């Protein structure tokens, strides 16, 4: 039952209902984890927290997000390989082994590109009826969040920890869920959209002067070694309100940074944006 998937990358041949699925996107994984949908193959190496049941020895190791083991994944000779953003450069080596889909978000339409994502993991799957019901809820989600946010305002800065560093990100970047979906204001409408964020020194934030600082600990979950309310938490930042309100919401980086774009990894940015929020 062969069905032709548009992608970002091409045009991929796949078959209704593969027995054999490898993995290399957390949030679709956790999407099929919501639908039900067995697979075989996922880079334990990187698995999110709460994902962390794909361990089992009962699923394959394909290596990491970053270090796909081709081999391994040879030997598997999956049925649909899925990927996204960080193996896009090797779109070719996995098409070679397997039909690939690639399932990107696009940052300027997030909402639109992670309902075509599961809608396509709807088709593939016969999960049309199940994929539709879990965008209804988030939809509803949506609906709330954005009701508390349109209450009073101030503003928001998104920003990211690695090796004491910090950037930052605003609308239509990887975080703009927070601006573009959830009404929640800008303190800067204009930072450049990249993968890893604006880098900016601490002087910048005290500017600024948010109300609301987000915070995406990334040693956390590359690392293993937390290190974001240590790198926040300093001088200049101690100035803000966002500080002297406690507004400082740390996401968490499972979610946010390792996955994203799936059924429950939505459902819970959009959960801890409302708590932080309230
Ligand atoms: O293309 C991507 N990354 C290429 C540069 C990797 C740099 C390298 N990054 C990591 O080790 C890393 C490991 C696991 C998950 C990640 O997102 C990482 O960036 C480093 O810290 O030196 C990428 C794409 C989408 C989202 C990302 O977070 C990416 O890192
Ligand atoms: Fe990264
Ligand atoms: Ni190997
Ligand atoms: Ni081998
Ligand atoms: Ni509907
Ligand atoms: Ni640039
Ligand atoms: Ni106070």
């Amino acid at each position: 039952e062969e069905i032709t998937i548009k992608h970002e990358l091409g045009e991929t041949k796949v078959k209704k209902k593969p027995e054999k699925v490898v993995v290399f996107d957390f949030g679709v994984l956790d999407s099929l984890d919501k639908l039900g949908v067995e697979v075989t193959g996922v880079p334990k190496a990187n698995l999110p927290s709460y994902l962390e049941k794909y361990k089992d020895s009962k699923y394959e190791n394909v290596g990491g997000l970053m270090e796909p083991d081709f081999e391994k994944i040879n030997e598997i000779a999956p049925d649909l390989i899925i990927i996204s953003g960080r193996q896009a450069n090797s779109y070719e080596k996995f098409a070679e082994i397997a039909p690939t889909v690639y399932m990107g978000i696009d940052t300027k339409n997030y909402i639109d590109s992670f309902a075509n994502n599961m809608k396509t993991l709807g088709k593939i799957f016969g999960k049309e009826k199940e994929v539709e019901k879990e965008l209804e809820s988030i939809n509803k989600q949506i609906e709330a969040v954005k009701a508390k946010a349109e209450k009073t305002s101030g503003k928001a800065l998104i920003v990211l920890t690695t090796g004491g560093k910090v950037s930052a990100y605003g609308p239509g970047s990887r975080f703009g869920i927070i601006h573009d979906v959830l009404g929640i204001k800008p303190v800067d409408a204009n930072i450049e959209v990249s993968t890893h964020g604006q880098s900016i020194s601490f002087e910048y934030i005290a500017e600024k002067n948010p109300d609301y600082l987000f915070v995406v600990d990334r040693d956390a979950v590359v690392a293993g070694k937390p290190s974001a309310k240590q790198t926040i938490e300093n001088e200049l930042v101690k100035k803000t309100n966002a500080y002297k309100n406690n507004r400082i919401i740390y996401l968490n980086p499972n979610y946010w940074y390792l996955a994203g774009g799936g059924l429950i990894s939505v459902a819970e940015m959009i959960n801890e944006v409302e708590k932080g929020i309230e």
